[PDB]
């Protein structure tokens, strides 16, 4: 289904045009006319086309071929022309170049009926089965048998003419179209309009060709938005800490005392260093849930684990190796995996394990040989007075799976590694991050010009609405480009110091003073680094959600279901939950002085978030499972939320543990008699 011959169909009498690009499992070369609904019938008339692949007989003969024109017919067994009705020998288990040309002037009739044939000894005639045709080797190399050798100077198969005026594919029977792009017959249909480098095998220097790419012949993992041409396919990895479990350690001087255990939640994000950076590392700061030994001690954690695969192509056989860290540089531990042993590929927006297994733990409970990790004394303070770890992870992925042409499978392939292609894809695109997923930082990289570089030139044109389209989602249902409903102007922009010095002067030049309003005429450059980012949220040097404007937060709690001296019931934005470590509540009595609840720093933990996605807020929690005595109807019920960026995580200097001083936001206010 995937094999057979690679075919040009060409308008023009002389190869120039090309109308369809396309392959047929059999030696039956037609198309018929009522495939061609997406070209005009202007067009449908075809002058001459060119066949080219291989050919492998399953037993040994003594073959003649023909065709249904060959009086129009030019064919080629490995450089041999055998049409212009003889006879020829092929061996078992053995390939042969075929290049078959045809031209008629001035057909009468759309499409084209052709077919080829072969008679063996016995003399029977055939259109050519499936299992003796297989696709030209559209690679870079060769393959110790297909040598490759209408214009395709990279060689991934589509001609150069299309991949600079614009192409689009249509999926037929089964069977891919590939064409030239006619304004107004895809615009009305909807169809994509391709572009791509004539002179790069893959336009965004990855594993995977513009052909492979566009027709699917590609691993299946790749995410749907990298089939592009012009969006690059590569993995992104980062490790995601879930909870933690620290232990007073055994010294060398009765181990049957009782346990000494610290055992807490921890929240993993991603992160990007600032004003964009350009570095490429891979890195996540873990925060240690702060809420409900001696000078010469030393303490161990544990922790489960499991990888995020954040990018956009799948890893098979390495995860990276991972350096746990404490304060600025301090490896507490390494967090290696055992190569080309894993138990499931680590598919893009993906984990590994997959969700619906255990997590990895980083002292597995069966495993002798996993390294203690281990803290001393002032090691363990500063971690307590922080209570966060950092996670850096480099980019050894291992091989990757490629498609193979002779076959047609996708399959690991032992001589591809990840580390020969990351550097080519980063030094020839543009990179953007962007959070209006879950606040969470995704990078994606797009195909630039490089108007330095002589070859770039080729590349297409890519502005920034477009890089956002394609790589993002964003659409623009009615001349407003949004992503998922949010208008483009909801996320701001920032840029490394180059790229913003590229765009300002870029501004300039088209006389224009806002970006939002000409994103279609902002051009992208290699080594382009752009940050986007929801305008609702302050963020921290890492491009982490910490906080959000007052208003921004009161508006959220605006929308109250229900409330007693049990709790209050939201229906809180999941954006907002995320900004926001806990909740204050307090009963003020009619002179104002006030009376929190549950004063303590490590007592905010009262927000929850209920089946039906409700927020609902616990009075009873850390008031002794009780709900609220309003010893007055009068007396005024506060609420308030601390954003993680006021959240304390310790006891002050002088002792206190209260909440006196953290800085809260009010969200609701009642009296006991509208209670
Ligand atoms: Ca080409
Ligand atoms: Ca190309």
């Amino acid at each position: 289904s995937s094999q057979g011959l690679l075919g040009y169909y060409f308008s023009d009498l002389n190869f120039q045009a090309p109308m369809v690009v396309t392959s047929s499992t059999t030696g039956d070369l037609s198309i018929p006319s009522s495939e061609l609904e997406n070209i005009p019938s202007e067009n449908q008339y075809f002058q001459s086309a060119i066949w080219s692949g291989f050919i492998k007989v399953k037993k040994s003969d003594e073959y003649t071929f023909a065709t249904s024109a060959d009086n129009h017919v030019t064919m080629w067994v490995d450089d041999q022309e055998v049409i212009n009705s003889n006879k020829i020998r092929l061996e078992k288990g053995r390939l042969y170049q075929i290049k078959i040309q045809y031209q008629r002037e001035n057909p009468t009739e759309k499409g084209l009926d052709f077919k080829l044939y072969w008679t063996d000894s016995q003399n029977k005639k055939e259109v050519i089965s499936s299992d003796n045709l297989q696709l030209p080797e559209l690679k870079q190399k060769s393959s110790n048998s297909r040598k490759k050798r209408v214009p395709d100077r990279d060689n991934d198969g589509i001609p150069d003419s299309l991949e600079v005026e614009g192409y689009t594919v249509d999926v037929k029977n089964k069977r891919t179209f590939l064409s030239p792009w006619i304004s107004n017959i895809h615009e009305k249909k909807g169809l994509t309009k391709y572009k791509s480098s004539p002179e790069k095998w893959s336009t965004a220097s990855d594993p995977y060709s513009d052909f492979e790419k566009v027709t699917g012949r590609i691993d299946k993992n790749v995410s749907p938005e990298a089939r592009h041409p012009l969006v690059a396919a590569y993995p992104i990895v980062h490790v995601d800490m879930e909870n933690i479990i620290l232990s007073k350690n055994e010294d060398q001087s009765n181990t049957d005392s009782q346990t000494r255990t610290i055992s807490k939640n921890t929240s993993t994000s991603r992160t990007h260093t600032s004003s964009a950076g350009f570095s490429n590392s891979n890195s996540s700061t873990v925060a240690i849930d702060h809420s409900l030994l001696n000078t010469a001690d030393t303490a161990r954690l544990n922790a489960n684990i499991r990888y995020v695969n954040t990018g956009t192509a799948p890893i098979y056989n390495v995860l990276p190796t991972t350096s746990l860290v404490l304060g600025k540089n301090q490896t507490l531990a390494t967090i290696k995996a055992k190569e080309n042993q894993l138990s499931q590929i680590l598919a893009p927006n993906n984990y590994y394990p997959s969700k619906n297994l255990a997590p990895i733990a980083l002292n597995a409970q069966d495993d002798f040989s996993s390294t203690p990790i281990t803290m001393n004394y002032n090691q363990f303070l500063e971690l307590e007075k922080t209570k966060q770890l950092r996670l850096d992870t480099d980019q050894v992925y291992g091989n990757i799976a490629t498609y193979n042409f002779e076959n047609g499978r996708v399959r690991v392939d032992t001589g591809s590694n990840w580390s020969e292609v990351l550097p080519q894809i980063q030094e020839t695109t543009a990179r953007i991050i962007f959070n209006g997923k879950d606040l969470n930082l995704v990078e994606r990289r797009i195909a630039a010009v490089n108007p330095s570089d002589p070859l770039e030139t080729t590349k297409p044109d890519m502005t920034l609405k477009e890089a956002l389209k394609i790589a993002f989602g964003f659409n623009e249902p009615n001349g407003n480009l949004q992503y998922q409903g949010k208008d483009i102007t909801e996320f701001d922009f920032n840029f490394d110091q180059q790229t913003s010095q590229n765009i300002k002067n870029q501004l300039a030049e088209l006389n224009a003073t806002n970006i939002y309003t000409v994103l279609d005429k902002i051009k992208l450059n290699a080594k382009m680094n752009i940050l986007i980012r929801d305008k609702r949220f302050h963020y921290d040097r890492n491009n982490i959600a910490v906080g959000a404007d007052e208003s921004v937060v009161k508006e959220a709690h605006r929308e109250v279901i229900n409330s007693s001296t049990e709790g209050l019931l939201l229906n809180i934005d999941k954006d907002i939950r995320k900004i926001l470590s806990g909740y204050i509540v307090e009963i003020e009595d009619t002179e104002g002085l006030k009376e929190v609840i549950n004063d303590r720093y490590d007592m905010l933990n009262i927000s929850s978030l209920r089946q039906d996605g409700k927020t609902f807020i616990d009075f009873k929690k850390y008031n002794d499972k009780l709900p609220l005595y309003i010893s007055n109807p009068n007396y005024k019920v506060n609420v308030y939320a601390v954003t993680k960026e006021n959240t304390i995580i310790n006891p002050s200097e002088n002792g206190d543990t209260s909440t006196n001083g953290i800085k809260k936001i009010l969200i609701f206010s009642k009296k006991g008699y509208e209670i």
